[PDB]
């Protein structure tokens, strides 16, 4: 009656640690990851501080190896003073977070692709034109890119058109975008709807369905922020999501909307191969694909305790996660405790390959 | 000095047994295979007898279990008899072979892509308008197809034009089909240089590097025959392959042809998720890249004892192969005996997930 499913691979989750544990830390985050068939994160840098320079890189990856709970990589992030200084650090990272919504200038956008390591990952979070800005930026350093989070029928075919002329550019689409809409921001409210990119049009997300061959990766944008804050005077985007996305898809794929490979290329071996993540020995996901339920106020594990998903029937759950040889989860309670998650980059087989 | 690659994949090798041992076996293909910097190969059906019912394929496993030194999936043949009959056994296969180049009637491709299971792989030899004919025969179907050996820049372009329409194709190219052509069949010989599908124009390599981004996979082709047959008054068709395939493509690395990474993709992780192949633990190749030799008359493990690059200068060479935390491969001995390798499909980790 189960599916046996690999490890799944989220390349987009901001766990707040350091800094901002109030909203999730390493260990309430991994988790919700494992709650969602989740056995890899890639964790972003936007932290207090943020991941921007090697001391801060240190601390982040103690914290990390201290408490997560599954595996993961983190992110470096570009900024207005480090091009060029994250030499001898960047091959220890999940890649280099390019945040174009801290740099200002197209010219610091070419200097750190110039600088960083030309066979190590840069994502960009870059929206509507500023997909085409960055695309450029790429061509000229002749190297490649991945475009965090489309959400517009725009950025898909203009993504669309650069791959069509064989430019070295990927993409990851997250489930809000492909299961929420405008229709959905009378329900949600301007303070719970805020994030970044924003909900898009019905047009924006059938565009989306309709490009899903343009669509590399999955990933969820878990951005945890506590209900008080987004309810609150000054609400910061992102939505929750780690516990809700395998979920979302599975009803997506009873439905015929994608296949299951459809979904495996999307959620492990794409992320795999974009990022040359390693494999996890042992390690695999079992689903029931028959069970039906609805989204209720906030999912157990995330410290956000709210979803924009709330009152969404839902068909698939994940029943069983074993990650490296042990039960990390099963129906609703995670076993592997804080510190059993490890830094994949560490591994001989996690270091990315490059020319001596 | 040396340079860490994961362990490689070859999706499309002729073995020859049962039935052809005196041009190759398990043991001597898989051999040159972990010479070469191979550590998985995909053997296809076309031997005697041919792999094309249950008690055939129950035989070429034994074969390959009892035979083989580096890991394995084997391939069934498409016949005019076995459509709606494999679905047993279809799950235990690296996936579908159907040969276009005994099928005779789009009807009978029509039946093989209706009745094998709808998640399993199917490959097809498929030249020039062939590849547009089985294109279309996927989409009557509404699945996807991989298309073996593309040669020709007709054939590339029209996959380029399928994929900007977002059709499920992928395709593989052989490294004869991009260091070689015309211009050596006056020094290959009308015998030695049969292969099919052919050598290619300038014209035809030049337009396979230029679309390189529309290239999924490179397979060897390894279609061992001895010198006395392809010398012989009824050369049968194909170049050896396995020994050669990974120095050729360092040397193009070498020389910015393209980057160690679009190799890793097309060799190790494109092969993994469009076939569904498990990772391999504790595997792993060392290559130096700085050594130049040149090819000689024979490489050392393959029984053909003859190869179409001998005198091409290349520069990189395999100097060890790690098998599942054995010694497999140092510097031009084998050290794993045959039978060390496994039917990859009967791992866990190895069957292609479905729904239920
Ligand atoms: O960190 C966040 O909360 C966050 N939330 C968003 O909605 N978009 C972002 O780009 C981002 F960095
Ligand atoms: O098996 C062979 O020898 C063989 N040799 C080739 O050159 N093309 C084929 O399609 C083939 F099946
Ligand atoms: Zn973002
Ligand atoms: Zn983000
Ligand atoms: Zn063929
Ligand atoms: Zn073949």
């Amino acid at each position: 009656k189960l599916v046996r499913l690999p490890g799944l691979i989220d390349v987009h989750v901001h766990l707040r640690e350091p800094g901002g544990t109030h909203k999730e830390d390493f260990a309430s985050g991994t988790a919700a990851a494992l709650a969602g068939g989740i056995t890899m994160v890639c964790a972003m840098p936007n932290t207090r501080p943020p991941i921007i320079d090697a001391p801060a890189l240190a601390l982040a990856q103690k914290l990390a190896e201290a408490g997560a709970r599954c595996d993961f990589a983190l992110f470096l992030g570009a900024s207005s003073e480090n091009a060029g200084t994250l030499g001898t650090v960047a091959g220890s990272a999940a890649g280099l977070k390019l945040y174009l919504a801290g740099v200002t200038s197209v010219v610091q956008w070419m200097e750190h692709f110039e600088t960083w390591p030309s066979h190590l990952p840069i994502v960009a979070h870059a929206e509507q034109q500023t997909v085409a800005a960055v695309l450029m930026v790429a061509q000229l350093t002749q190297r490649s890119v991945h475009i965090c989070h489309v959400a517009r029928k725009e950025e898909i075919l203009l993504i669309k058109a650069a791959k069509a002329r064989g430019l070295p550019v990927t993409c990851e689409v997250a489930p809000h975008h492909l299961f929420l809409s405008h229709d959905d921001l009378e329900r949600l409210g301007p303070g719970k709807g805020e994030v970044r990119p924003e909900l898009g049009s019905r047009q924006d997300v059938e565009a989306l369905w309709e490009n899903m061959a343009v669509i590399d990766c999955f990933a969820s944008d878990h951005a945890p922020h506590t209900l008080e804050e987004k309810c609150g005077s000054r609400p910061p985007p992102g939505f929750p999501g780690l516990e809700t996305m395998l979920p979302l898809l599975l009803t997506a794929v009873s439905e015929g909307r994608l296949s299951l490979d459809d979904l495996l290329q999307r959620l492990h071996h794409n992320p795999r191969r974009i990022f040359h993540l390693p494999p996890q020995e042992d390690t695999y996901v079992e689903v029931d694909l028959e069970h039906e339920w609805t989204i209720p106020s906030h999912m157990p594990f995330s410290k956000a305790h709210w979803t924009p998903f709330e009152g969404q029937k839902v068909k698939g759950t994940v029943r069983r996660v074993v990650l490296r040889g042990e039960v990390a989860y099963i129906d609703g309670q995670v076993l592997v405790p804080p510190g059993y998650g490890q830094d994949v980059r560490k591994w001989p087989q996690g270091a990315v390959p490059q020319l001596p």
